[PDB]
């Protein structure tokens, strides 16, 4: 599962992660929260706010 963001953004807790406008965002885990998703980046797994972003990753 892929995602894209466009929005900047910064986590507002701690198990939460921030992005750039236009970052690829590995999508990984949605359910408990239809609002902020456990995304993965370099080598962290984090919640991200969901109106940030949006489905089609891609590259």
């Amino acid at each position: 599962m892929e995602a894209i963001a466009k929005h900047d953004f910064s986590a507002t807790a701690d198990d939460e992660l921030s992005f750039r406008k236009t970052q690829i965002l590995k999508i990984l885990n949605m359910e408990d929260d239809s609002n902020w998703y456990r995304a993965e980046l370099d080598g962290k797994e984090g919640l991200i706010p969901s109106n940030y972003i949006e489905m089609k990753n891609h590259d």
